[PDB]
């Protein structure tokens, strides 16, 4: 018998654990920000149909360069933020994990530094961990959002070769503006990844529109796995200057999206009018959700985003393990006090706030 | 418009080429190794029915482990290399590009080496470099196999992290024995990657026989590409000690594996013996194939896979466009005075074959 301290691991991944959020398949899933609303039968019958056409050419390699997809990413993107982009702006990969790692392979790297305000996505630290570079936590205020004087200050202090902007901001829910995007964009001596995960839960507008100011800067992170309904399907994908297309061609697996995730990320963006209903629908059981729990008591940060971040706890595992014994799973994001929910359907947000009743009195 | 020159690229992607065989629209396509016929309808059939069933839950993430696939890519293994195996011996991502990237993530990276016998895969050296692993180079004989002596002599010498092994070798065709193998193992101070891709092709003893004598040392990578008909669904494993799976846990993204890639695999391996099926017309007609050249008067390399290596011209790159120019695509691979042909479907070969006879006499 043997284990891992038999293999000639690298030094510094020994001890470490995997990237472990828990995955369970329960009645109440509100824990990993996914839109709870299944596809629609239209989405479906159209997916069915597609791959229908395309499975007889399986054997063959996918088109290396998704343009196709492409080019429906930068039509939704000019008709939802107001910016002509083309395909030329866009690039997509598996899920925002991989384009992020695709930047940081570019832009990253040994002798590199990435930098973001804490807290924000557990994700950036393990991407940037996972691609040797250094990542610089700079802590965001006492109301959770960007303290600017401390940020401006310690991106001049530490000239950073990659910033992180989260905006909406996972786990606390907050829109950075646009004009202090700018303000820290102008700061920043290498480039800047303003990660729109949850933009589309904003009326805001998308940082897309400074592109045209900052080429040599900016890079639009965004997704299909939340208001996009699609996190199964893996489709992350960026816009930027064309210059940084070429760039992350270099570093790019050859083949790294599937025919059927090509396909299938097409057949969604050509649904999007009907699945982004959905967005409108999420933000009223938001607003019903927020205002139930600060009556309850709780402590709880605004959000424009589809979940809510909530406190005071003692101990928010305890708190967490509550919830999950009442069949409400939601998310501890290791922040003292403080759970992350997910907004769901409006049965499944009845079930949290029940069991958020009951838990309060709890004084966990 | 700006230059690759005013993004902060790391220095050692300045002035390097995207990689990837031209996407050429032609009639003939022999140039990338793929099984040449069509999943069956049966295939799928069962593939389009899998769909409709789990496309309603594409609104989540995606089984993180990938349990079941793992579950049916162990007893493929074990029925087809006659060596037991479980899912604790199998790991899958989004081709076997993923699945050495993350090998050389976790077992090779900085201050690392990893050692190739050229010329070999074209993506081994591109892989080590872009996961900061340096790549030792040792030529092989001059008949393009493994020379024993000085592979040894330089393992010895260099110490390597890492040593790739690719057997059938692309793009010359021959199989290292497993004696060869084996020798190469006790030589190997940190881990041998035994790339099984073109293993189906051949009737020699996978290396997985190798698996339960060198625990600590040995990985089996292998593809759903080549022989399994499948490069469209982007889907590489590798068979190896448990301990190994733990290992590349620490380096994969989490969720890399898509909902879809998933379920179209598992419909794929539960067609495997059909599919599988094409392989011996496939190599008849590899013999066939290099026969003929041979008769024409081309210097062919002895091939047991589905392509053979052959010169010698004075610019294979004009000799390729030539081919291009009667309308077969096939590889240039970089080397120089050879180009590679895949085998296709007889009236593909035939038209290679046709094609072949006329450039020979214009003396390219």
């Amino acid at each position: 018998k043997i284990t891992l301290s038999d293999l000639p691991l690298r030094e510094e991944l020994r001890g470490e654990h995997a990237y472990g959020a828990p995955q369970l398949n329960v009645d109440i899933r509100l824990n990993t920000n996914e839109n709870p609303y299944p596809p629609s039968e239209a989405l479906v019958a159209d997916l069915v149909a597609t791959v229908d056409k395309i499975a007889t050419e399986l054997n063959r390699y996918p088109e290396r360069d998704a343009v196709e997809l492409r080019d429906e990413l930068a039509a939704y993107i000019t008709k939802q933020t107001g910016v002509a982009v083309t395909r030329d702006n866009l690039w997509a990969a598996n899920g925002s994990n991989e384009i992020l790692q695709q930047l940081l392979q570019a832009f990253g790297g040994p002798g590199r530094t990435a930098l973001g305000f804490q807290p924000s996505y557990s994700m950036h630290p393990i991407l940037a961990k996972g691609t040797h570079t250094e990542f610089i936590a700079v802590s965001r205020g006492a109301d959770f959002r960007i303290d600017m004087d401390v940020a401006l200050e310690e991106i001049r202090a530490k000239q950073p070769d990659i910033v992180f902007v989260t905006t909406p901001n996972n786990p606390t829910g907050d829109v950075t503006s646009l004009d202090d995007v700018e303000r820290i964009i102008n700061v920043a001596p290498g480039i800047v990844i303003v990660d729109e995960a949850y933009a589309e839960f904003s009326p805001s507008p998308s940082a897309t529109t400074l592109l045209e100011k900052y080429p040599t800067k900016l890079v639009v992170s965004r997704t299909m796995s939340k208001a996009f309904d699609f996190a199964g399907g893996r489709l992350g994908y960026f816009v930027a200057n064309p210059a940084f297309i070429d760039a992350v061609m270099l570093v790019r697996l050859p083949y790294h999206l599937s025919a059927l995730s090509q396909a299938a990320a097409i057949v969604a963006l050509r649904h999007s009018a009907d699945t982004l209903g959905t967005v409108e629908k999420l933000s009223v059981e938001r607003v019903r959700v927020a205002a139930r729990l600060e009556e309850l008591g709780y402590a709880v940060v605004p959000s424009e985003s589809n979940f809510v971040f909530f406190g005071d706890f003692s101990d928010q595992h305890a708190a967490w393990q509550a919830f999950l014994d009442r069949g409400v799973l939601i998310r501890d994001v290791g922040i003292a006090g403080h759970l992350r929910t997910t907004i769901g359907v409006p049965e499944e947000n009845d079930a949290f706030l029940d069991a958020a009743a009951e838990i309060i009195k709890l004084n966990l």
